């Protein structure tokens, strides 16, 4: 696809709408989430588009490189690593992102993939620890959503 | 993917979840579904896996090819059309498909977009309206969810 879209729900007040456009070979990823506690929490593409389960059955991050855990701009990351977002002070947060790494076609392709706001900030792989290699620590899932076709 | 999983939602007691497995050139979609009133609801790929505005931002049937409206055994229907599924007197329907055209990948794939379950029998395209050619007067969209990718 050159366009797809993601409503992210959970069991709590955090909820969004993510908008994904192919501009060449990058994805400019645009929208807001609501319900956040302030500042940043990690903002992953996890592997599987299974919602029967909650968010819990998206599974990991997206990663078919086999990389470590790290942010947007590092080497070394999963496919699915868009790093932080940040909620203001009234809980909300613009999603403005151009990532070259992730797509909506071919392999690398999110479409039908998981995208997940987490409850703590991303690590982004830099942390006194291992769990920081797989996950950055974000901590649990809040709001989840099937990356789906828009245009 | 050669593995696909759709969770049915909407403001309902409809609900299911729809497992896909491509099986050589088809697809085998196998599930079930609750909540329905008994007899033949239509159960359509629609176009978009836009869930914004619940189902009905989900768009039209998956007609890629430009066909109008049938049931999924005619020479001229749309992608999406796999026809009919029965809810028996408790509400139940038991979903049990191979079909030829609809694919996990490649054109026709159905990965990000959306599975409706509708709210009246699918007429196949045999009624006599421009209604019948492009929907089969299948009524509202009681319940869909988008395609995602499954372990
Ligand atoms: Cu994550
Ligand atoms: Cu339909
Ligand atoms: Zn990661
Ligand atoms: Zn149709």
């Amino acid at each position: 696809a050159t366009k797809a879209v993601c409503v992210l729900k959970g069991d709590g007040p955090v909820q969004g709408t993510i908008h994904f456009e192919a501009k060449g070979d990058t994805v400019v990823v645009t929208g807001s989430i609501t319900g956040l506690t302030e500042g940043d929490h990690g903002f992953h593409v996890h592997q599987f588009g299974d919602n029967t389960q909650g968010c819990t059955s998206a599974g990991p991050h997206f990663n078919p490189l086999s990389k470590k855990h790290g942010g947007p701009k590092d080497e070394e990351r999963h496919v699915g690593d868009l790093g932080n977002v940040t909620a203001d002070k009234n809980g909300v947060a613009i999603v403005d992102i151009v990532d070259p790494l992730i797509s909506l076609s071919g392999e690398y392709s999110i479409i039908g993939r998981t995208m997940v706001v987490h409850e703590k900030p991303d690590d982004l792989g830099r942390g006194g620890n291992e769990e920081s290699t797989k996950t950055g620590n974000a901590g649990s899932r809040l709001a989840c959503g099937v990356i789906g076709i828009a245009k």
